[PDB]
């Protein structure tokens, strides 16, 4: 499968999450994610077909994953938007009040603010400390999903964001949002890996 950031894939066979952004480690091929998307071992599927397993995650916590992908992977430096794409140019942290979009199988791409940093997220699991917030809208499967600035930096991967009845947060103002995400440079050192870009 051509991995680009914002793509579904499932875990085991029954949750689905998304592809936050193309991975090397050394020779490995993986694509970053959130750490509640699957516990290591288990198997993700693109389009039915085994990509690759859950090498390591972090949740709660922290909430970051990243999935070894077997050779036959083609890690593309990409995040969906529509049927156009945006280029990985680089992971420089953007500041408070910036604009960034995310990428997901359930909203597809969405763009707001940065609006806080530093924010602890209550999950039912257990609290998710150190995320940035940002109010482009979100919903249930996006999670895993890139969050890049429309120049190109990757800044992070989705955690949560405060869904209504109807499974996401578009539906209420802006303000009114909150769309969390893990930041991407702690994930990269942690796991020793590049960011493919182009």
């Amino acid at each position: 499968a051509n991995i680009v950031g914002g793509i579904e894939y499932s875990i085991n066979n029954a949750s689905l999450c998304s592809v936050g952004f193309s991975v090397t480690r050394g020779a490995t091929k993986g694509f970053v994610t959130a750490g509640h998307c699957g516990t290591v071992n288990a198997t993700a599927r693109i389009g039915g077909a085994v990509v690759g397993t859950f090498a390591a995650r972090v949740f709660p916590g922290n909430d970051r994953a990243w999935v070894s992908l077997t050779s036959a992977q083609t890690l593309l430096p990409r995040v969906a938007n529509g049927s156009s794409f945006v280029t990985v140019r680089g992971s420089t942290e953007a500041a408070v009040g910036a604009a960034v979009c995310r990428s997901g199988r359930t909203t597809g791409y969405q763009c707001g603010t940065i609006t806080a940093k530093n924010v602890t997220a209550n999950y039912a699991e257990g609290a998710v400390r150190g995320l940035t917030q940002g109010n482009a809208c979100a919903g249930r499967g996006d999670s895993g999903g890139s969050w890049i600035t429309s120049a190109g930096q990757a800044q992070g991967v989705m955690s949560g964001a405060n869904v209504q009845s109807n499974g996401n947060n578009c539906g209420i103002p802006a303000s009114q949002r909150s769309s969390l995400f893990e930041r991407l440079q702690p994930i990269l050192s942690q796991y020793g890996l590049s960011l493919v870009t182009g």
